[PDB]
C-alpha cells in the first residue's frame, strides 16, 4: 500500500461580529453572551488550521499539494470571511449565532463543497489564543 | 446534518485452495503450513460480511440500497470466487499465498474498485466458524 498522513495549513483573517439571538430577549441575550453582546459588535484575528489526510504520493511525496490547499482555503475562508462583519456580510450568519463553534461549522461546509471526497479531516478555529474549537464533521 | 450508520450484508461462497509459498522449499512449506499444505488441496464454505457506512437518506431511509450492495458483492466476491480453486482460478493468488488474511485483502481491493469513494468500512471473512479475519484497509 502507501503510507497515510495528515497535512495541515494555517491561515488567519480579521472579522467582526456580535453574539446575539432573536430567539432570546434583550435581557436573556445579555445574560448569556455578556460583553460579546455589545450592540455595536467587536472583532478578532481568527486563526484557522485546516487538516486533510490521505496517502503520501510515491512520486511527489505529497498528501495534497500545498498550492492546492492554499487555493481551496482562499476560496472557502479568505474570500468570504476576511475583512468582513460576520453577521451582516455573510448570508449564512443571518440566522445563526456567530460563535466560534458556528464559524468552524461554516468553514467545514465551505471546504466540503470544494475538496475531494474524504480529504477533509479537521477544522480548528482559534477565536483568540485561549478560545479554540475543533470540528471534525460529527 | 443526517444520522450516520453501518450497513452490512453477509454472503458465502465455496472454494478450494492450498497454502503454499513458491518462495519456500517444499519442507519449509510443510513446517509452516502443516496439513494446509496438502498437495491436492482442501476447501471451505467461506462466509464474508461486508460493511459500508454513510448517511441515512432522509427520504428512503437507506445508507445504500441493499439491492445495490448485493450487486456489488456479486461482482466483487461471487463471480470471481464462488465454486473456484483460489490458487489456480484467480490470477491474484498466482504469487500470493491464499490465507484468510489475503482473501480478505483481495475482497477489499475488489470492492474498492466498484464502490463509491469512502463507502467501504470493513470486510470480515470466516474461513471456518473458528477462524476469522477482519480487514479495514490499514
Ligand atoms: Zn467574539
Ligand atoms: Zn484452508
Amino acid at each position: 500500500l502507501r503510507r497515510r498522513a495528515r497535512l495541515s495549513r494555517l491561515v488567519s483573517f480579521s472579522a467582526s461580529h456580535r453574539l446575539h439571538s432573536p430567539s432570546l430577549s434583550a435581557e436573556e441575550n445579555l445574560k448569556v453572551f455578556g460583553k460579546c453582546n455589545n450592540p455595536n459588535g467587536h472583532g478578532h484575528n481568527y486563526k484557522v488550521v485546516v487538516t486533510i489526510h490521505g496517502e503520501i504520493d510515491p512520486v511527489t511525496g505529497m498528501v495534497m499539494n500545498l498550492t492546492d490547499l492554499k487555493e481551496y482555503m482562499e476560496e472557502a475562508i479568505m474570500k468570504p470571511l476576511d475583512h468582513k462583519n460576520l453577521d451582516l456580510d455573510v448570508p449564512y450568519f443571518a440566522d445563526v449565532v456567530s460563535t466560534t463553534e458556528n464559524v468552524a461549522v461554516y468553514i467545514w461546509e465551505n471546504l466540503q463543497r470544494l475538496l475531494p471526497v474524504g480529504a477533509l479531516y479537521k477544522v480548528k478555529v482559534y477565536e483568540t489564543d485561549n478560545n479554540i474549537v475543533v470540528y471534525k464533521g460529527e
